[PDB]
């Protein structure tokens, strides 16, 4: 066995093709299904897995209450081959309520991240075994992306942050070979807020594209360089932005590198990709909320600030449809490195109040080089066919 | 890991042993278990797994109500290994309202296809990966096999149809390897109407039979030259036809040539398969109805227009009983390439109205050299038994 | 891989240890669970499997109705790993109301029996695929061992039965090469009636001792020889007798030769083993009804007939619980073959009636040259606690 | 594959970071999960595995009821991957109501001992097959640790104990070579009492510390040497002391040899170890109750008698929670051999008499030498939904 490098280039991409979709919600009406949320989606070499915070609880169950405090002790990082849905037999991998995955060629890497608001612990465990361990700098709710870290060589990079939801907090950027911290860089550049980013590799290093909680609807970007732990950081340069909530597209900006100041607080997790001068974004399609899914490309998206010229939408979810959370995953192919993505589907509180529960189920694309066509592929279950 | 070349002659068969059976509706009576139609049955190697079209939930579960709307973007395409039912742990390998699956020694292929009806999308996933992706070519409705495809070094080969169901439609046949299309032939001959194509390895070549839903309740053949990409196409010759609905036995005809014009539209997914001048073949017993399931031979029923002298006939459905779909898989054994079938047996609506819902088990046989005796394997769900 | 030989002597065995148990019915209460009857186990290497006929439907359904029509299209054959109760996961391996499993060392053989009573078709399955049939040749319910066949140096054999279940039939002994028959040989010598044998490799060769359906509470003995083909017969020669009905020990006899005139119809699977001169032999405790399980050596009860010195008795299920088929199967270690049996403990019908249903667990036990003690391992389920 | 040395040093701790947690009891609740006890853990390499012993039905179950005596013929030690809770696909991999397993490196021992109590059989089960059994040496409950054995260089030991609960008994060592029983040690020293020993690999021997349910409180330890088969014993040297019942700290009190006859009798499963004159030690908050769950480190608490002096406290689980038995494990680093303990979870009977059963669930934490914050992590599950 060897550590992935991902050394080839990015592929090629006219949009994105569909890939799987679970259907949790709807089978959780005539089955044992887990109440999750913050899903996402991390690759063994070619074989895809699901993973989701579990609320220590199936959905029709007593247990499934108001799984609206976010962050409790029964919550645990779930793991399933991608398509399966989390059944009783899903394996949960570590203790988390909030988490980051990713295999490095030889192995898998959890970080799970648990315990009090104010003194959390992080455990790194490889292969199966607890390798390292962090308590919170901060004494405010240390946490992660909620979505795959990424391994170059034998070493993985993970953001996380520690400190305010709605102001400055202290992040850093973690490197870790077979389960050990071997070094840690502050956050460092003109982003000013990070949380839950979705980080891809940029061959010989990483790239991720977070949510600014506190004064930006503009994403930010942090650079990790792998060689010589470096990170450089700003925003997205498309004045179509990523984050909900947001101003409306005629009244949206971003200068590339500061918080845009519009609408700043709170947001939610989500993704974007650079091909050259043009970025590949997803987002939902309400401004205000968690509801539809749409992609697209926006050109000179990725280097000049405002740009606001979008050109192969696509819609994921329809706009009467919920939404959610959003991250990247990469799949090395035979010749590029692809680009793919997954869509939180969520259901239950606060939008739909009939039920006491939250949940999501999920769907997932890819990046094609090929051709496609349109729809829809939302979560589908009918709120009055579950029970409260 | 080699690829398949399927180079050894045609078994010889007598007729087809029992093979398996899942039992499908009888277990949802009391277990939860996936709503599916649309099945079929491929091998890696000699592992063999069983595949359908979901429907986004379990039978006994309020979610399972009128899955009549064929094509919703809830569906997805199940594997298990064969004889495991679909229970809550089966994988959802791609979303897909119409698929086609097969292994080509090396790998799995799947041909999924989703989205909207006058602009779906294919993915083909390779590996695990999304490696291409097809849009919509004539925007009615981008459809394909329902049953296995076949690969021959390294190339597999898939027949889809895009456009009427009742008129001249665009019928092209792909090639694929490593999941990238490499060439793509337009139908040609003197098939008039493709449909679900049951398509096997006859080395060096692909040999389809397939269902005409315009004009003939003859079943048209495709031969798939796979040095060329040349294709051509005609009818199978015997006059015992095996499209449902069609003329009784008395009254029916093939010139080999020409839709027979009997009863024409629509029809049923089938199959059947050449041994010399012989064609081996399943039908309905019904001439109307998806009711009942034979099996026999056609003495010159591949070479000679309208022959009606069968032999070897078996019973594998009775005709009080319910069928539906039926297709071939192919296995190699030590000296000879085996050909085998299976019965989609499909319970629920629009024959049996109690219920609301429409699922299927199903039945498998195979080619045998041995002997044999009689027997009925349908479903065996009694309809008052189950959730509605 | 290699082919299993079976080439060590036989172990020492002072008795036998607990090994597995599943608690199937007390499941079935509080889960979905398979209705079975007529388990097994057969193990590839030191890998065990339990087997069973399943009945299409679990016991928490009403398909669980008057599973005492033994023989319907809806049975199929279960395979989980040992003391992996029948869940809706379990693998339906093939179509069957009667069969056989082994492993050669390479690959599993099932030989699997559906179909009409007096026209039974017999598939021959190997590493999963359909090798080879035979159709029944004395028209009235072809069957076989319900328990492992046996495979030395690449060639397996099974015994099968066709013709009457109360006067002679028509036995034969199969010889089977990768799924294939290779040769059948039909029963030989004194043996007057065989039902399903419980075979052992005594190599080079194979033994099996059987039911006797006609005019035997005395158990058969089939010697297979593995060379030649050749087959001879007789009574295991103790005047403990093994068969269900008998008559008490004080007036039971076996001459080793013929059937004893006893209680002579109908019987019980069961099994016994040669020790030098002396015999292992298990039975129910009841000499009417298949209640209780008690094993014990009879001293000289191989070779003397009418030997009744019996020793180094267990009680595996206490005679105030039921029992139901058992046999034997054979489990190579490091310096000695080990001989093992299993237990099926059936519930519900005709014995006790509250339910409509009948299924059964499994208690399995191995030979040991150490020690142990005593105790009584029945289901254990309240039959007014189970769905009825 | 090779035998497991385990020759590596202890690594470093600082505390224990969480590892595992599998909320059977809240899954209970909306799902078909055993009902257990007496869990533990234990790895197969990196690669690690819940186990119990199961009490032959699942929760929501009429079976379910007085799972209170204790040894029943229907207890089955399950095993499944650890976090994969004990759904109805657990393997039972023996007959018992008391077990230890252990992996040599090759393969996987199983320790099971079942039958009555005045004469019960231990079962000896290794790489999957039955190589050894012994019956009870003092007729009075043959018993042993409930945690993993441990294995060096391909010999396994395992401590046993046979007699009284609450007197002088009759604890012996085995001594287990690929499942064969190849020594006998009695004990030997000055504990006075064996019961449930947690033991781990200190190279090129093991040490165990147990519980005395006699005249201690103060818990024994056993060393166990594997070159000559020499047994030493004593007591836990700290005046903190770990068993459950105890005096409170500020009266506790040991010797480092006797037994303390402080509130002696009964006990509870625990664990400790030492890192030079220092101990670790888990044990219940309350010196009354199987309540709450706390870790820390007793300075000098290894060599000096009566040392009080603690550090690195950690809340494992809350004081108003329910615990139960604890016990250690090993985990092989790259560097160093790791220290890791779980805790059992009781929920229902003697202390929430509204159920009738009584099951459990567990957490898992390791070794870690990084830092880490305070939390608690308890079953979770609320007595008022649970089916009774
Ligand atoms: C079957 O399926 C296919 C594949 O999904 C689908 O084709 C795709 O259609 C969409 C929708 O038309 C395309 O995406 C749009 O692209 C245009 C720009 O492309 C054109 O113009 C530029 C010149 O600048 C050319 O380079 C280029 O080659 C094209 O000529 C964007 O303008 C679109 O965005 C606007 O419209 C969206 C709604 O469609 C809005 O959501 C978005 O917010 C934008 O609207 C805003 O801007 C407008 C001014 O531009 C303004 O008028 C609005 O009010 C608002 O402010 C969108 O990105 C996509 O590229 C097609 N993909 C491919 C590969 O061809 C087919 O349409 C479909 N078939 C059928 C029958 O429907
Ligand atoms: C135990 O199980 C075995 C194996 O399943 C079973 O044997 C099989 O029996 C069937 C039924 O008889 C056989 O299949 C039939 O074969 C005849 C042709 O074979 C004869 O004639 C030709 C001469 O041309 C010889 O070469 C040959 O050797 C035979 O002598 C077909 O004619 C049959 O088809 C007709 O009958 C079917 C009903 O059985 C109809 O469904 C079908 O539509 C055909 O009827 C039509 O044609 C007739 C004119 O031919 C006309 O009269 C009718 O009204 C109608 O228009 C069928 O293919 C099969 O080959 C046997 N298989 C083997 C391997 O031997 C046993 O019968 C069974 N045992 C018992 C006791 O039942
Ligand atoms: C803890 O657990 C152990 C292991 O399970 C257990 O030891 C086992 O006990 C049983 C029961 O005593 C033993 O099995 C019996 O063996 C005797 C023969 O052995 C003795 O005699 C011969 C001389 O011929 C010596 O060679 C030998 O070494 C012994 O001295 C059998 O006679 C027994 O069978 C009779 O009794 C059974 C009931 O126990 C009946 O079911 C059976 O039908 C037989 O009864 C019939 O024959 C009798 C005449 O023999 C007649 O009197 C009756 O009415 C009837 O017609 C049985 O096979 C076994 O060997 C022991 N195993 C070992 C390894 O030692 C311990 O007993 C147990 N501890 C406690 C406290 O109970
Ligand atoms: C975020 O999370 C971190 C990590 O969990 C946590 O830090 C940990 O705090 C605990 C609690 O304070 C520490 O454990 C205690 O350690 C002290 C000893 O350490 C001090 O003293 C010695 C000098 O001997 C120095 O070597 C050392 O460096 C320290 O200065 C123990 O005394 C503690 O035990 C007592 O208190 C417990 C309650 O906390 C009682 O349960 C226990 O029974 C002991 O009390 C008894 O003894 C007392 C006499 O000593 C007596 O007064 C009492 O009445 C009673 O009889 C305990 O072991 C632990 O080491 C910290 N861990 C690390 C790695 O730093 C943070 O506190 C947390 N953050 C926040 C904001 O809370
Ligand atoms: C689950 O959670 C909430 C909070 O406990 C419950 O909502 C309360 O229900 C009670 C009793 O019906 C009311 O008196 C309160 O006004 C409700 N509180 C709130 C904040 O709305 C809810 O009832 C529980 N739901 C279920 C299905 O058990
Ligand atoms: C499933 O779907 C169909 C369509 O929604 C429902 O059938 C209707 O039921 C209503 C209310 O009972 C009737 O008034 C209509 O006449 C029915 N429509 C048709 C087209 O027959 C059906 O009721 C739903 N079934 C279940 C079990 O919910
Ligand atoms: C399942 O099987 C038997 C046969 O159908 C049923 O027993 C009959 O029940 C009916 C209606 O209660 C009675 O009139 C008959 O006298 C019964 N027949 C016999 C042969 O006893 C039984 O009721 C069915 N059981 C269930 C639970 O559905
Ligand atoms: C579970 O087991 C216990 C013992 O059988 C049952 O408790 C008894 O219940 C009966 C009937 O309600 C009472 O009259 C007795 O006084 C109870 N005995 C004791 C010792 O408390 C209990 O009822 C059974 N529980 C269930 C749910 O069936
Ligand atoms: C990968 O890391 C190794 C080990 O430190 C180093 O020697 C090697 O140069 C690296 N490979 C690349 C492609 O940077
Ligand atoms: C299979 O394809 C390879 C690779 O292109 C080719 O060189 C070879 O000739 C082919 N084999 C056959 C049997 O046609
Ligand atoms: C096993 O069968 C082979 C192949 O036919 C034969 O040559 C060989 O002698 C046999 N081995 C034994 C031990 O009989
Ligand atoms: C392990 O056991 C083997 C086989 O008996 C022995 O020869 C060898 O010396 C042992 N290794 C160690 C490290 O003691
Ligand atoms: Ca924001
Ligand atoms: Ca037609
Ligand atoms: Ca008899
Ligand atoms: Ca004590």
């Amino acid at each position: 066995l060897e550590y992935r490098n991902w050394s080839k280039p990015q592929c090629q991409i006219t949009g994105f093709a569909p890939f799987s979709k679970d259907n949790s919600i709807r089978l959780s009406a005539g089955g044992d299904i887990w109440v999750t949320r913050e899903p996402y989606v991390s690759c063994d070499h070619s074989k895809c897995y699901q993973f989701a915070l579990g609320q220590g609880t199936t959905l029709n169950n007593k247990h499934s209450n108001s799984t609206i405090h976010d962050r409790t002790s029964h919550r645990t990082l779930l793991m399933n081959e991608l398509g399966v849905p989390f059944h009783l037999g899903t394996k949960q991998v570590c203790i988390a309520w909030s988490s980051s995955s990713c295999h490095d060629g030889k192995a898998w890497l959890h970080v799970c991240v648990t315990g009090d608001d104010r003194n959390a612990t992080a455990s790194f465990v490889y292969n199966g075994m607890l390798v390292d361990s962090i308590g919170s700098w901060s004494r405010n709710i240390l946490r992660t992306q909620e979505s795959e870290c990424v391994c170059i060589n034998g070493t993985c990079t993970v953001v996380m942050t520690d400190g305010s939801a709605s102001g400055r907090a202290d992040t850093r950027i973690l490197f870790i070979r077979e389960g050990k911290i071997i070094h840690i860089s502050p956050l460092s550049g003109s982003a000013q807020h990070i949380e839950e980013c979705s980080c891809y590799p940029r061959y010989p290093n990483v790239r991720c594209v977070c949510r600014d909680n506190w004064k930006g609807s503009n994403r930010p970007v942090i650079d990790i360089n792998m060689a010589d732990y470096n990170i450089n950081s700003s925003y997205v340069c498309s004045g179509l932005v990523g984050d909900t909530p947001r101003n409306d597209d005629s009244s949206s900006s971003s200068n590339c590198k500061d918080p845009n100041n519009e609408r700043g607080n709170p947001g939610v997790k989500g993704w974007a990709f650079d091909n050259d001068n043009d970025v590949w974004m997803g987002r939902t399609i309400s401004k205000d909320l968690r509801s539809g899914y749409e992609t697209f490309k926006v050109i000179g998206g990725w280097t000049t600030a405002n740009s606001k010229s979008q050109v192969n939408r696509q819609v994921i979810v329809d706009n009467n449809n919920w939404s959610g959370y959003s991250g990247i995953f990469s799949v090395e192919g035979k010749s590029c490195v692809n680009r793919c993505f997954y869509v939180e589907l969520i259901r239950g509180g606060p939008q739909e109040t009939r039920v006491w529960w939250t949940s999501n189920s999920i769907v997932v694309f890819c990046g094609t080089s090929g051709t496609y066509g349109t729809g829809s592929w939302p979560d589908g279950a009918n709120i009055n066919f579950m029970p409260i």
